[PDB]
């Protein structure tokens, strides 16, 4: 079974504006961990938006377990997609609020199970305040890394379906690196995962590697056969990332 399914997709911004994706095809089988990379602009991110239904395509489908996101409800489509976002930790609100930010009314349980996967929950449970810390500066002083980890517990609280991973936009402390990494396997587990990344590294181990250039994808696979075609973009990218 296919969770996402991309058919000659055609997509600008506005009217008048340059083609950003073109032609994309790209099906994920359900269950898949899909690593996406490309020069900055390459159009990684715009693909994202396109399975959130952010933006309408001037040509082809998305579709999204099995439904044409043209036809599907709204509603199911923004319970079916769980983003980790960068940088949008509400300072002014409580750990909980800020990982409950779609369904108020939830589970102090459902929090916590999310916050466990994330690797957020034993460090929110060492602070006075617990849960009900406000994030805010002079008001806990969480670092970067902390932040992300709440972030990804935000992502996972409603248990979606498919899970994306936006492009890392900081450097995170090797404490939070480290469970996040030691982790990975429990929160994409069950789960339709993209993740956007910055650094090859990041995906070596994603079940297949989709590798964009201006727009259009232009190779994919895992990271072993990506390294094995000759004059390949992926291997480039991989030389000037190394040490
Ligand atoms: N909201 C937007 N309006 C107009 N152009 C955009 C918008 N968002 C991104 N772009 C443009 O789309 C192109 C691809 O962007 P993006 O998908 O973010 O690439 P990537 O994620 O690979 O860095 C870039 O030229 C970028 O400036």
């Amino acid at each position: 079974h296919h969770d996402i399914t991309f058919r000659n997709i055609r997509f600008r911004y506005k009217p008048d504006s340059p083609v950003i994706l073109d032609n994309i095809n790209l099906s994920i089988k359900q269950g898949e961990v899909i690593g996406i990379v490309g020069r900055s602009g390459s159009g990684k991110s715009t693909l994202t938006k396109l399975i959130q239904r952010f933006y309408i395509p001037e040509n082809g489908q998305v579709l999204i377990d099995g439904h044409d996101l043209a036809l599907a409800d709204p509603n199911w489509l923004r319970r079916q997609v769980g983003v980790v976002l960068q940088d949008n930790v509400l300072l002014n609100r409580s750990i909980i609020d800020n990982i409950s930010l779609a369904n108020p009314g939830m589970s102090v349980e459902k929090v916590i199970y999310a916050a466990k996967l994330a690797g957020a929950h034993d460090f929110i449970s060492e602070l006075r305040e617990g849960y009900n810390t406000i994030v805010g500066e002079q008001g806990a002083g969480l670092s970067g890394g902390q932040r992300q980890r709440i972030a990804i517990a935000r992502a996972l609280v409603n248990n979606p379906k498919i899970l994306i991973f936006d492009e890392a936009t900081s450097a995170l402390d090797y404490e939070s690196e480290h469970v996040i990494m030691r982790n990975m396997h429990k929160i994409c587990k069950g789960r339709t995962v993209i993740i956007i990344a910055h650094r090859l590294s990041t995906v070596k181990n994603a079940d297949r590697i989709i590798v964009m250039e201006k727009g259009k994808i232009v190779e994919q696979g895992k990271h072993k056969e990506l390294l094995s075609e000759p004059e390949s973009l992926y291997s480039y990218l991989y030389q000037l990332q190394s040490d």
